[PDB]
């Protein structure tokens, strides 16, 4: 079973030594520090708050295991069983914290406060910073979250131009992700994070975490449909590519289905086994239910156009009321090779040159929605700015000299409205001069119970687009 | 629980339909295709093979719940739920697969089979490739211990001209990564990944999973000391971070600390306070309990240069028997920010340059060490190279006319050992000709059992340096 004991950074179990004698209160916040990502989703503590922090997290037999490892790993005795053991007796197991957070699905510029941590009991004060390393680990569903909102940005932009509404947005990138990241955890968060802005994934590990951590009024929050791999092309052996591609599309001929064309030659498959030898069973498809053809090397803008350019001389072409070529509607395109959000950019925008709508495209992206993202990308930080020490309160900041930019604030924090309809957060306990509204926080964990929640339709609604 | 059945990538779920009829064997293979990073190490495939793949993994409510979630993902009955009932009921919910494997802990090059995958009843013919999507995910502990290695292998050229010796190599290089990482289940394997070249690490994760899956003869495998954060020294505020020190340091005396010391001016604390306030409490330590100084910001190399040059003019400083400086051995110095294997090198080859020895410095990783890899940084791949249908085996494969990186190898594969000393795989079975000696690949899983497993011992003997 899990250990909130043993779940935190080696060196943390020696801080109850080194903070100043005679103090009562630890107090410290959350921010993606300043320096594109101009603006932040806010989601994935709720997970956190559920799985690993609220209810009775404090056994006897837990204290025994922590002191034991704890005696090896650093050849000696420094593990705080007198302090562990106070929350078991006192409060039988559950912490004694109080987070207040912001609404999860909230989009909030750089450089603000997301969530503040502190202790509620004067003997627990080493217990606020404990739980950091495991709180920091938030930064992964709000960087996922917030990559895809932007590629969904970059989506919008150009198929509103090519084609005058957002008809079919939000599946026009599909999750690829499950094999490219490091753990099953992963995968299900990660995938989760995606849903929030989009509704195609192959990432089956999402669907359970959203039901149960959020829950939704749907069934379910995505969906799929049958796609070929390499594997069942290349089975029927190298001369016959044709009848593989037959077998397939008739298997599924009410559905849409999806067939990689890139095992040998992806450019005579176009136009010849599909342009040709099978273009009677491909004109006969239900705007339901059309073939998607799916290239998977090479250059990925170079694949495209000349994709795009094949099929416009073998299938009928015409030209939508924005002036754009549109294919017709039982024939589309997936490209899911080398997607990321910069090379996303570089295909819409080259197919706009060529006169080619965004309505003919979707995309499928794995490693780069998933995997190819780090802590910095958008500075999650979380930093002490408050304690009480001989029962006055001073407020505490790091300021290194070689760097501005890792400056941290000062004092007891509030998040609230400017009166333009921006964003501003107080230091220093200034939010109590009741010049700025409501305080935006609110207090979403107290002393091992979840106190607000939010379920994933709200959630998907607070991270709509302008 | 965790069902077998929802751990996959969801379009696997259709391809029981797309194979040639009358298939009775897909046989398929692991490699990280050739095109820095010349070998890889190969490790995790033992830990996924006992908490995902072994013994009863079929039930009749697993097979229930993933047909409910199927029936909604698809809008469509596509499940096969009359192969998954047959295997429960014909072998108990064991898996009729069999995998053979090069000992974990082998340093191999580039373009090699790795692990096999095949089938062992006819009607399991759906089941090889079923399993790639949890397979594939060895990538991440692969990437780990093989880049983990190459750092290994920087500092030890520059130690051993600096120095005369490997004195001390094992703990050069810490693993700060547990925030940093996008889940737990993540910090585990990736610590696990890194201790079989160090033994340093603050990834208090890796210890358990280490002693469940693999074992040691040690109580435990990796190792940490007392150390601060930036909560400690500024808690006790802005004009007191000489009263922190002070406390720090006499609250370990006997053990080693490290000590940041950028809070607010990295340059004057090394010389104003740890060079003149309290010199009287370094210069006293003990040699198996010194004080580490850290940075934490600016430039890598040009703080490490200028912080070893305060403090060479503040406390006796030697030259060693290869001509480099070396300071007291009470007095040593850690930098753990922006280090990954680019940055290790540069910081290493400029203290040369100023006649520093290697001795004087270890160093720390934590978003470069576990978070910022890749799948495609080793290009590891799964394939299918060989089937059986109507009673013929074919050789299978697949070339793309625009990336001849991406070809794949063809039939039964095989390992050897060449004249000289090397490896090659033979492909199409010409193993069987017994010119090349024996298959050095071992059946490690069958039948839904493990067959042959190692140690941690065994590993880190298998990974050494040359
Ligand atoms: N490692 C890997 C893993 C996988 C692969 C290759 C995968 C592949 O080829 N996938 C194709 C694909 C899925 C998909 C899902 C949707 C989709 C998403 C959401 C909804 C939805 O909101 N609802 C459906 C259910 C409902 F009830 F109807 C109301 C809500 C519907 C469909 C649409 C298209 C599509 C793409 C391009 C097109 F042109 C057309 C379709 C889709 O195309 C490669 N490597
Ligand atoms: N998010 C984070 C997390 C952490 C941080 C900052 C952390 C920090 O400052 N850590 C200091 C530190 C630990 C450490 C461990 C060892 C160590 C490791 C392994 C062994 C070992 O092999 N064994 C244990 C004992 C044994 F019994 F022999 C058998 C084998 C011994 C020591 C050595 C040094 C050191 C650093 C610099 C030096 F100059 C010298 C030492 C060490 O220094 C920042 N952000």
């Amino acid at each position: 079973e899990f250990n909130i004991l043993l779940a935190t950074d080696s060196y943390k179990v020696t801080h109850y030594k080194q903070y100043p004698p005679n103090t009562s209160k630890v107090y410290s916040y959350f921010e993606c520090r300043e320096k594109k990502y101009e603006e932040t989703v806010f989601y994935g503590l709720q997970y956190i708050l559920n799985k690993y922090l609220k209810g009775k997290v404090v056994t006897k037999e837990k204290i025994q295991e922590a002191k034991d490892v704890y005696k090896e790993h650093f050849q000696d005795d420094v593990f705080n069983e007198k302090g562990w053991n106070y929350i078991l007796e006192k409060y039988d197991g559950h912490l004694p914290i109080e987070i207040k957070a912001v609404p999860e699905g909230f989009v909030i510029p750089r450089g603000n406060v997301l969530f503040t941590v502190e202790n509620t009991d004067p003997e627990c004060y080493w217990l606020t910073n404990w739980i950091e390393t495991i709180l920091v680990q938030s930064w992964y569903p709000i960087t996922v979250a917030t990559n895809s909102r932007e590629q969904k940005k970059i989506l919008a932009k150009y198929l509103l131009e090519t084609s005058g509404n957002l008809d079919g947005l939000e599946y026009k990138l599909h999750d690829f992700g499950y094999r490219g990241v490091s753990s099953q955890e992963t995968a299900g968060i990660g995938a989760s994070a995606h849903l929030v802005n989009f509704k195609g994934t192959d990432t089956v590990a999402g669907l359970a975490l959203i039901k149960k951590y959020y829950g939704t009024k749907d069934p379910v929050p995505g969906y799929s449909v049958p796609a070929a791999e390499h594997s069942t092309i290349t089975a029927w052996g190298k001369d016959h590519e044709k009848d593989a591609f037959e077998h397939i599309v008739t298997q599924f001929s009410s559905v849409p289905v999806s067939v990689v064309s890139d095992s040998y030659d992806i450019y005579n498959a176009c136009e010849k086994i599909w342009g040709e030898d099978l273009r009677h069973l491909i004109v006969s498809r239900s705007t339901q239910a059309p073939l998607i053809i799916r290239p998977d090397s090479g250059n990925p803008l170079d694949t495209v156009l000349k994709v795009l350019e094949i099929l416009g001389k073998k299938f009928p072409v015409t030209e939508n009321s924005k002036g754009y070529k549109l294919l017709p509607p039982y024939l589309r395109v997936i490209q899911g090779d080398g997607v990321d959000i910069n090379t996303l950019q570089e295909i819409v925008e080259g197919m706009k040159q060529k006169m080619w709508s965004i309505e003919n495209i979707a995309f499928g992206s794995g490693g780069g929605l998933l995997q190819k993202l780090t802590r910095d990308l958008l500075n999650c930080s979380f930093k002490c700015s408050y304690v009480v020490t001989n029962g006055l309160g001073i407020n505490v900041f790091k300021d290194p000299v070689a760097d501005p930019n890792k400056r941290s604030k000062k004092g007891r924090l509030s998040l609230h409205r400017t009166p333009a309809g921006n964003f501003v957060t107080l230091e220093e306990g200034k939010g109590d001069l009741e010049e700025y509204g409501q305080d935006l926080l609110h207090t979403v964990f107290k002393n091992g119970k979840v106190t607000k929640s939010y379920s994933f339709d709200e959630i998907r609604k607070n991270a709509q687009l302008n």
